[PDB]
Protein backbone atom coordinates (compact mmCIF):
# COMPACT_ATOMS: atom_id res chain seq x y z
CA UNK A 1 0.00 0.00 0.00
CA UNK A 2 1.56 3.02 1.26
CA UNK A 3 5.61 3.90 0.70
CA UNK A 4 8.50 6.06 1.52
CA UNK A 5 11.79 7.08 0.62
CA UNK A 6 14.99 6.05 1.85
CA UNK A 7 16.19 10.00 2.49
CA UNK A 8 12.59 9.87 4.20
CA UNK A 9 12.84 7.01 6.24
CA UNK A 10 16.75 8.13 7.62
CA UNK A 11 15.43 12.01 7.86
CA UNK A 12 12.68 10.73 10.15
CA UNK A 13 15.12 8.64 12.39
CA UNK A 14 17.57 11.95 12.88
CA UNK A 15 14.52 13.73 13.89
CA UNK A 16 13.14 10.82 16.48
CA UNK A 17 16.77 10.30 17.66
CA UNK A 18 17.49 13.73 18.56
CA UNK A 19 14.46 15.81 18.94
CA UNK A 20 11.89 13.45 20.58
CA UNK A 21 10.91 12.23 24.43
CA UNK A 22 8.27 10.31 26.52
CA UNK A 23 6.26 12.10 27.87
CA UNK A 24 3.62 11.99 30.56
CA UNK A 25 0.78 13.32 31.86
CA UNK A 26 -2.43 12.42 33.46
CA UNK A 27 -3.73 11.15 30.37
CA UNK A 28 -1.72 8.81 29.53
CA UNK A 29 2.00 8.44 27.10
CA UNK A 30 2.58 10.54 24.24
CA UNK A 31 5.60 11.18 21.80
CA UNK A 32 7.04 14.62 22.43
CA UNK A 33 8.78 16.79 19.71
CA UNK A 34 11.75 18.96 21.03
CA UNK A 35 11.61 21.83 18.55
CA UNK A 36 14.48 24.22 20.12
CA UNK A 37 15.94 25.00 23.71
CA UNK A 38 13.69 23.59 26.29
CA UNK A 39 10.44 24.35 23.75
CA UNK A 40 8.29 21.06 22.75
CA UNK A 41 5.03 20.18 21.02
CA UNK A 42 2.24 17.89 22.57
CA UNK A 43 -1.43 17.32 21.51
CA UNK A 44 -4.09 20.07 23.26
CA UNK A 45 -5.99 17.00 24.44
CA UNK A 46 -3.16 15.53 26.44
CA UNK A 47 -3.85 17.79 29.50
CA UNK A 48 -0.80 19.47 30.68
CA UNK A 49 -0.21 20.72 34.23
CA UNK A 50 2.25 22.32 35.99
CA UNK A 51 4.58 19.20 35.81
CA UNK A 52 5.00 16.62 33.22
CA UNK A 53 6.90 13.16 33.05
CA UNK A 54 9.74 13.53 30.82
CA UNK A 55 11.48 10.13 30.26
CA UNK A 56 9.52 9.39 33.69
CA UNK A 57 11.63 12.15 34.92
CA UNK A 58 8.84 14.96 36.57
CA UNK A 59 9.66 17.93 34.94
CA UNK A 60 7.98 21.34 35.76
CA UNK A 61 6.66 23.36 33.06
CA UNK A 62 7.30 26.91 33.16
CA UNK A 63 4.44 27.54 30.50
CA UNK A 64 2.05 26.27 28.02
CA UNK A 65 -0.16 27.44 25.57
CA UNK A 66 -2.95 25.95 23.72
CA UNK A 67 -2.42 27.19 20.33
CA UNK A 68 -5.89 28.71 18.61
CA UNK A 69 -6.19 30.49 15.00
CA UNK A 70 -7.87 33.92 15.18
CA UNK A 71 -11.20 32.22 14.82
CA UNK A 72 -10.20 31.49 18.26
CA UNK A 73 -10.83 27.50 17.33
CA UNK A 74 -9.28 24.69 18.52
CA UNK A 75 -5.59 23.62 16.65
CA UNK A 76 -4.34 20.95 18.50
CA UNK A 77 -1.42 21.75 19.76
CA UNK A 78 -0.23 22.90 22.63
CA UNK A 79 3.65 24.52 23.06
CA UNK A 80 5.27 23.34 26.99
CA UNK A 81 8.79 24.93 28.17
CA UNK A 82 10.46 22.79 30.18
CA UNK A 83 12.48 23.47 33.48
CA UNK A 84 15.33 20.37 32.23
CA UNK A 85 19.13 21.18 31.91
CA UNK A 86 19.24 19.32 28.16
CA UNK A 87 18.18 21.68 25.40
CA UNK A 88 16.98 20.89 21.88
CA UNK A 89 17.98 20.50 18.77
CA UNK A 90 16.90 23.72 16.90
CA UNK A 91 14.44 22.22 13.99
CA UNK A 92 12.38 25.04 13.28
CA UNK A 93 14.21 25.34 9.84
CA UNK A 94 12.45 22.06 9.02
CA UNK A 95 8.83 23.59 9.80
CA UNK A 96 6.85 24.37 6.69
CA UNK A 97 5.93 28.12 6.15
CA UNK A 98 2.63 27.42 4.47
CA UNK A 99 -0.46 24.97 4.41
CA UNK A 100 0.29 22.25 1.48
CA UNK A 101 -0.03 18.54 0.68
CA UNK A 102 2.45 16.56 0.88
CA UNK A 103 3.48 13.15 -0.49
CA UNK A 104 4.99 10.18 1.30
CA UNK A 105 5.00 10.51 4.45
CA UNK A 106 5.99 8.81 7.66
CA UNK A 107 4.83 8.42 11.28
CA UNK A 108 7.29 7.98 13.71
CA UNK A 109 6.39 6.91 17.53
CA UNK A 110 8.47 6.86 20.81
CA UNK A 111 6.67 5.83 23.67
CA UNK A 112 8.02 3.08 26.14
CA UNK A 113 5.54 0.45 24.54
CA UNK A 114 6.96 1.52 20.98
CA UNK A 115 10.48 3.24 21.42
CA UNK A 116 11.25 3.26 17.84
CA UNK A 117 8.62 2.32 15.37
CA UNK A 118 7.93 3.82 11.63
CA UNK A 119 4.93 4.03 10.06
CA UNK A 120 4.71 5.25 6.05
CA UNK A 121 0.92 6.73 5.87
CA UNK A 122 1.45 7.52 2.24
CA UNK A 123 -0.34 10.93 0.76
CA UNK A 124 -1.35 13.28 2.79
CA UNK A 125 -4.01 15.80 2.41
CA UNK A 126 -4.88 19.13 3.80
CA UNK A 127 -7.81 18.33 5.41
CA UNK A 128 -9.23 21.69 6.98
CA UNK A 129 -11.43 21.75 9.86
CA UNK A 130 -12.47 18.23 11.86
CA UNK A 131 -14.83 17.43 14.39
CA UNK A 132 -12.28 16.25 16.29
CA UNK A 133 -13.88 14.68 19.45
CA UNK A 134 -16.97 17.32 19.36
CA UNK A 135 -14.15 19.95 19.23
CA UNK A 136 -13.60 22.11 16.50
CA UNK A 137 -10.80 22.03 15.35
CA UNK A 138 -8.29 23.76 11.97
CA UNK A 139 -5.57 22.95 10.25
CA UNK A 140 -5.66 19.29 9.94
CA UNK A 141 -3.73 16.47 8.13
CA UNK A 142 -5.47 13.50 7.08
CA UNK A 143 -3.59 10.17 5.81
CA UNK A 144 -5.38 6.83 5.53
CA UNK A 145 -3.78 4.41 7.82
CA UNK A 146 -5.12 2.41 10.75
CA UNK A 147 -4.00 4.70 13.20
CA UNK A 148 -4.70 3.88 17.22
CA UNK A 149 -4.23 5.71 20.26
CA UNK A 150 -0.83 5.76 21.53
CA UNK A 151 0.23 7.20 18.21
CA UNK A 152 -0.80 10.63 19.47
CA UNK A 153 2.12 12.60 19.39
CA UNK A 154 3.30 10.76 16.97
CA UNK A 155 5.73 13.20 14.44
CA UNK A 156 4.82 13.22 10.74
CA UNK A 157 7.86 13.63 8.36
CA UNK A 158 8.88 14.06 4.67
CA UNK A 159 12.23 14.41 3.75
CA UNK A 160 13.79 17.52 5.04
CA UNK A 161 10.06 18.83 6.56
CA UNK A 162 8.58 18.15 9.75
CA UNK A 163 5.09 18.50 9.06
CA UNK A 164 2.76 17.65 12.05
CA UNK A 165 1.99 15.43 15.02
CA UNK A 166 -0.49 13.05 15.04
CA UNK A 167 -3.91 14.12 16.88
CA UNK A 168 -6.63 11.72 15.84
CA UNK A 169 -8.75 9.00 14.09
CA UNK A 170 -11.61 7.40 13.14
CA UNK A 171 -10.44 3.30 12.87
CA UNK A 172 -9.28 3.85 9.53
CA UNK A 173 -7.47 7.00 8.82
CA UNK A 174 -5.54 9.50 10.40
CA UNK A 175 -5.42 12.67 11.60
CA UNK A 176 -2.44 15.61 12.53
CA UNK A 177 -2.92 18.56 13.27
CA UNK A 178 -0.16 21.21 11.28
CA UNK A 179 2.68 22.57 12.53
CA UNK A 180 4.07 25.83 10.95
CA UNK A 181 7.49 27.68 11.44
CA UNK A 182 5.55 31.02 12.61
CA UNK A 183 4.07 29.25 15.69
CA UNK A 184 7.76 29.16 17.02
CA UNK A 185 9.47 32.20 14.94
CA UNK A 186 8.41 35.69 15.60
CA UNK B 1 19.01 3.84 19.87
CA UNK B 2 19.12 1.67 17.25
CA UNK B 3 19.65 2.40 13.59
CA UNK B 4 18.88 1.49 9.72
CA UNK B 5 19.89 2.16 6.80
CA UNK B 6 17.83 3.91 3.96
CA UNK B 7 18.22 1.26 1.80
CA UNK B 8 17.71 -1.31 4.70
CA UNK B 9 14.27 0.50 5.35
CA UNK B 10 13.57 0.46 0.98
CA UNK B 11 14.39 -3.39 1.03
CA UNK B 12 12.44 -4.17 3.93
CA UNK B 13 9.07 -2.17 2.80
CA UNK B 14 9.16 -4.34 -0.69
CA UNK B 15 9.08 -7.82 0.91
CA UNK B 16 6.31 -6.19 2.89
CA UNK B 17 4.35 -4.78 0.09
CA UNK B 18 5.06 -8.04 -1.85
CA UNK B 19 5.31 -10.69 0.35
CA UNK B 20 3.48 -10.59 3.24
CA UNK B 21 -0.14 -11.65 4.18
CA UNK B 22 -2.02 -11.19 7.42
CA UNK B 23 -2.66 -14.88 9.01
CA UNK B 24 -5.26 -15.71 11.59
CA UNK B 25 -5.47 -18.66 13.32
CA UNK B 26 -7.62 -19.65 16.42
CA UNK B 27 -4.65 -18.41 18.51
CA UNK B 28 -4.68 -14.72 16.97
CA UNK B 29 -3.02 -12.97 14.04
CA UNK B 30 0.30 -13.27 12.69
CA UNK B 31 2.47 -11.58 10.03
CA UNK B 32 3.00 -14.47 7.25
CA UNK B 33 5.78 -14.36 4.84
CA UNK B 34 5.37 -15.96 1.56
CA UNK B 35 8.32 -17.36 0.13
CA UNK B 36 6.89 -18.76 -3.24
CA UNK B 37 4.28 -20.25 -5.23
CA UNK B 38 1.80 -20.85 -2.85
CA UNK B 39 4.32 -21.77 0.03
CA UNK B 40 4.47 -19.18 3.24
CA UNK B 41 5.65 -19.39 6.97
CA UNK B 42 4.42 -19.18 10.00
CA UNK B 43 5.86 -19.51 13.65
CA UNK B 44 4.45 -23.55 15.25
CA UNK B 45 2.95 -21.78 17.79
CA UNK B 46 0.00 -20.51 15.84
CA UNK B 47 -1.39 -24.09 15.77
CA UNK B 48 -2.18 -24.04 11.52
CA UNK B 49 -5.23 -26.26 11.30
CA UNK B 50 -6.79 -27.39 8.08
CA UNK B 51 -8.27 -24.16 7.00
CA UNK B 52 -6.35 -20.19 7.73
CA UNK B 53 -7.85 -16.78 7.39
CA UNK B 54 -5.65 -15.44 5.16
CA UNK B 55 -6.55 -11.23 4.71
CA UNK B 56 -9.38 -12.44 6.51
CA UNK B 57 -10.48 -14.72 3.28
CA UNK B 58 -10.88 -18.30 4.79
CA UNK B 59 -8.16 -20.50 2.74
CA UNK B 60 -8.03 -24.37 2.80
CA UNK B 61 -4.64 -25.16 4.31
CA UNK B 62 -2.83 -28.04 1.34
CA UNK B 63 0.23 -29.37 3.66
CA UNK B 64 1.82 -28.11 6.70
CA UNK B 65 5.23 -29.35 8.27
CA UNK B 66 6.42 -28.23 11.33
CA UNK B 67 10.12 -27.62 11.24
CA UNK B 68 12.68 -29.31 12.94
CA UNK B 69 16.32 -30.36 12.79
CA UNK B 70 18.77 -33.56 12.37
CA UNK B 71 18.58 -33.78 16.48
CA UNK B 72 14.43 -33.52 16.34
CA UNK B 73 14.77 -29.84 18.20
CA UNK B 74 11.86 -27.57 17.45
CA UNK B 75 12.87 -25.03 15.07
CA UNK B 76 9.41 -22.82 15.45
CA UNK B 77 8.90 -22.21 11.46
CA UNK B 78 6.01 -24.10 9.49
CA UNK B 79 5.80 -24.38 5.82
CA UNK B 80 2.55 -24.02 4.59
CA UNK B 81 1.01 -24.54 1.23
CA UNK B 82 -1.84 -22.60 0.65
CA UNK B 83 -5.26 -23.05 -1.90
CA UNK B 84 -4.83 -19.86 -2.88
CA UNK B 85 -4.68 -18.69 -6.67
CA UNK B 86 -2.69 -15.44 -6.54
CA UNK B 87 1.35 -16.76 -6.35
CA UNK B 88 4.48 -15.05 -4.12
CA UNK B 89 7.08 -13.44 -5.86
CA UNK B 90 9.97 -15.75 -5.63
CA UNK B 91 12.40 -13.95 -2.75
CA UNK B 92 14.02 -17.58 -1.74
CA UNK B 93 17.51 -15.85 -3.23
CA UNK B 94 16.99 -13.60 -0.28
CA UNK B 95 17.21 -16.41 2.10
CA UNK B 96 20.57 -16.83 3.66
CA UNK B 97 22.32 -20.09 3.10
CA UNK B 98 24.01 -20.56 6.42
CA UNK B 99 23.88 -19.37 10.16
CA UNK B 100 24.94 -16.14 10.76
CA UNK B 101 25.15 -12.51 12.50
CA UNK B 102 23.61 -9.21 11.12
CA UNK B 103 24.34 -5.60 11.64
CA UNK B 104 21.45 -2.84 11.86
CA UNK B 105 18.45 -5.37 10.92
CA UNK B 106 14.64 -3.78 10.80
CA UNK B 107 12.07 -5.99 11.99
CA UNK B 108 8.93 -5.51 9.87
CA UNK B 109 4.60 -6.13 10.97
CA UNK B 110 1.84 -6.65 8.90
CA UNK B 111 -1.35 -7.22 11.01
CA UNK B 112 -5.08 -6.10 11.16
CA UNK B 113 -3.85 -3.87 14.02
CA UNK B 114 -0.58 -2.45 12.16
CA UNK B 115 -0.56 -3.07 8.62
CA UNK B 116 3.37 -2.51 8.05
CA UNK B 117 5.44 -1.16 10.83
CA UNK B 118 9.25 -0.88 10.53
CA UNK B 119 11.01 -1.01 13.61
CA UNK B 120 15.42 -0.81 13.99
CA UNK B 121 16.46 -3.51 16.26
CA UNK B 122 20.39 -3.27 15.87
CA UNK B 123 22.57 -6.28 15.92
CA UNK B 124 21.05 -9.60 15.80
CA UNK B 125 23.33 -12.27 16.83
CA UNK B 126 23.37 -15.67 16.50
CA UNK B 127 21.79 -16.77 20.05
CA UNK B 128 21.84 -20.70 18.92
CA UNK B 129 19.63 -22.80 21.61
CA UNK B 130 16.05 -21.44 23.47
CA UNK B 131 13.89 -23.00 26.11
CA UNK B 132 10.98 -21.14 24.47
CA UNK B 133 8.00 -21.73 26.47
CA UNK B 134 8.97 -25.10 27.47
CA UNK B 135 10.01 -26.11 24.19
CA UNK B 136 13.96 -26.53 23.59
CA UNK B 137 14.46 -24.59 20.35
CA UNK B 138 17.36 -24.20 18.21
CA UNK B 139 18.92 -21.72 15.78
CA UNK B 140 17.78 -18.61 17.09
CA UNK B 141 18.48 -15.06 16.43
CA UNK B 142 19.03 -12.61 19.46
CA UNK B 143 18.58 -8.94 19.31
CA UNK B 144 17.97 -6.48 22.21
CA UNK B 145 14.69 -4.70 21.54
CA UNK B 146 11.68 -5.09 23.78
CA UNK B 147 9.06 -7.08 21.44
CA UNK B 148 5.55 -7.66 22.20
CA UNK B 149 3.01 -10.39 21.58
CA UNK B 150 1.55 -9.18 18.30
CA UNK B 151 5.20 -8.94 16.17
CA UNK B 152 5.45 -12.53 16.11
CA UNK B 153 5.15 -13.42 12.76
CA UNK B 154 7.90 -10.42 12.20
CA UNK B 155 10.01 -10.30 9.23
CA UNK B 156 13.65 -9.47 10.28
CA UNK B 157 15.79 -8.08 7.58
CA UNK B 158 19.06 -6.62 6.43
CA UNK B 159 19.88 -5.07 2.88
CA UNK B 160 19.65 -8.05 0.74
CA UNK B 161 18.69 -10.38 3.38
CA UNK B 162 15.37 -11.90 4.75
CA UNK B 163 16.91 -13.84 7.59
CA UNK B 164 14.09 -14.61 10.18
CA UNK B 165 10.68 -14.36 12.01
CA UNK B 166 9.94 -13.17 15.58
CA UNK B 167 9.20 -16.15 17.59
CA UNK B 168 9.66 -14.59 21.11
CA UNK B 169 11.25 -12.38 23.76
CA UNK B 170 11.53 -11.43 27.12
CA UNK B 171 10.53 -7.71 27.99
CA UNK B 172 14.01 -6.68 26.50
CA UNK B 173 14.95 -8.81 24.07
CA UNK B 174 13.14 -10.28 20.75
CA UNK B 175 14.26 -13.93 19.39
CA UNK B 176 13.53 -14.74 15.95
CA UNK B 177 13.66 -18.23 13.93
CA UNK B 178 16.39 -18.61 11.37
CA UNK B 179 15.17 -19.03 7.51
CA UNK B 180 17.76 -20.93 5.73
CA UNK B 181 17.50 -21.17 1.90
CA UNK B 182 17.80 -25.22 2.27
CA UNK B 183 14.45 -25.07 3.79
CA UNK B 184 12.84 -23.85 0.64
CA UNK B 185 15.19 -26.25 -2.49
C1 LIG C 1 -4.57 9.42 20.59
C2 LIG C 1 -4.81 10.31 21.85
C3 LIG C 1 -5.81 9.59 22.78
O1 LIG C 1 -6.05 8.45 22.62
O2 LIG C 1 -6.42 10.28 23.86
C4 LIG C 1 -5.55 11.00 24.71
C5 LIG C 1 -6.15 11.02 26.12
C6 LIG C 1 -5.88 9.12 19.86
C7 LIG C 1 -5.61 8.56 18.48
C8 LIG C 1 -6.86 8.12 17.86
C9 LIG C 1 -7.56 7.04 18.65
C10 LIG C 1 -8.19 6.26 17.71
N1 LIG C 1 -7.29 6.32 16.41
C11 LIG C 1 -6.51 7.41 16.47
O3 LIG C 1 -5.71 7.76 15.68
N2 LIG C 1 -6.59 10.40 19.76
C12 LIG C 1 -7.99 10.56 20.19
O4 LIG C 1 -8.60 9.65 20.64
C13 LIG C 1 -8.63 11.95 20.06
C14 LIG C 1 -10.13 11.88 19.81
C15 LIG C 1 -10.42 11.05 18.54
O5 LIG C 1 -9.53 10.75 17.81
C16 LIG C 1 -11.86 10.64 18.23
N3 LIG C 1 -12.06 10.59 16.79
C17 LIG C 1 -12.77 11.69 16.10
O6 LIG C 1 -13.18 12.61 16.71
C18 LIG C 1 -12.95 11.60 14.57
C19 LIG C 1 -13.46 12.55 13.70
C20 LIG C 1 -13.42 12.03 12.44
C21 LIG C 1 -13.87 12.67 11.12
O7 LIG C 1 -12.89 10.80 12.52
N4 LIG C 1 -12.59 10.54 13.85
C22 LIG C 1 -12.15 9.28 18.88
C23 LIG C 1 -13.59 8.90 18.59
C24 LIG C 1 -11.23 8.17 18.35
C25 LIG C 1 -8.36 12.65 21.39
C26 LIG C 1 -9.07 14.04 21.40
C27 LIG C 1 -8.41 15.23 20.71
C28 LIG C 1 -9.12 16.59 20.71
C29 LIG C 1 -10.48 16.73 21.40
F1 LIG C 1 -11.10 17.94 21.41
C30 LIG C 1 -11.14 15.54 22.09
C31 LIG C 1 -10.43 14.18 22.09
C1 LIG D 1 4.47 -13.87 19.87
C2 LIG D 1 3.34 -14.91 19.60
C3 LIG D 1 2.14 -14.75 20.57
O1 LIG D 1 2.09 -13.84 21.32
O2 LIG D 1 1.08 -15.70 20.55
C4 LIG D 1 1.33 -16.95 21.18
C5 LIG D 1 0.36 -17.11 22.37
C6 LIG D 1 5.12 -13.87 21.26
C7 LIG D 1 6.14 -12.75 21.31
C8 LIG D 1 6.68 -12.57 22.66
C9 LIG D 1 5.61 -12.21 23.67
C10 LIG D 1 6.24 -11.41 24.58
N1 LIG D 1 7.36 -10.62 23.80
C11 LIG D 1 7.64 -11.29 22.66
O3 LIG D 1 8.42 -10.98 21.83
N2 LIG D 1 5.76 -15.18 21.41
C12 LIG D 1 5.59 -15.99 22.64
O4 LIG D 1 4.93 -15.61 23.54
C13 LIG D 1 6.29 -17.36 22.67
C14 LIG D 1 6.76 -17.77 24.06
C15 LIG D 1 7.70 -16.70 24.67
O5 LIG D 1 8.14 -15.83 24.00
C16 LIG D 1 8.06 -16.77 26.15
N3 LIG D 1 9.42 -16.27 26.34
C17 LIG D 1 10.51 -17.23 26.57
O6 LIG D 1 10.30 -18.39 26.59
C18 LIG D 1 11.96 -16.72 26.79
C19 LIG D 1 13.10 -17.49 26.88
C20 LIG D 1 14.15 -16.65 27.09
C21 LIG D 1 15.62 -17.05 27.26
O7 LIG D 1 13.68 -15.39 27.13
N4 LIG D 1 12.31 -15.44 26.94
C22 LIG D 1 7.05 -15.95 26.94
C23 LIG D 1 7.51 -15.81 28.40
C24 LIG D 1 6.88 -14.56 26.33
C25 LIG D 1 5.22 -18.32 22.16
C26 LIG D 1 5.70 -19.81 22.19
C27 LIG D 1 6.54 -20.37 21.04
C28 LIG D 1 7.01 -21.83 21.08
C29 LIG D 1 6.62 -22.72 22.26
F1 LIG D 1 7.03 -24.02 22.29
C30 LIG D 1 5.77 -22.17 23.40
C31 LIG D 1 5.31 -20.71 23.37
Amino acid sequence: SHMASGPGFDFAQAIMKKNTVIARTEKGEFTMLGVYDRVAVIPTHASVGETIYINDVETKVLDACALRDLTDTNLEITIVKLDRNQKFRDIRHFLPRYEDDYNDAVLSVHTSKFPNMYIPVGQVTNYGFLNLGGTPTHRILMYNFPTRAGQCGGVVTTTGKVIGIHVGGNGAQGFAAMLLHSYFSD
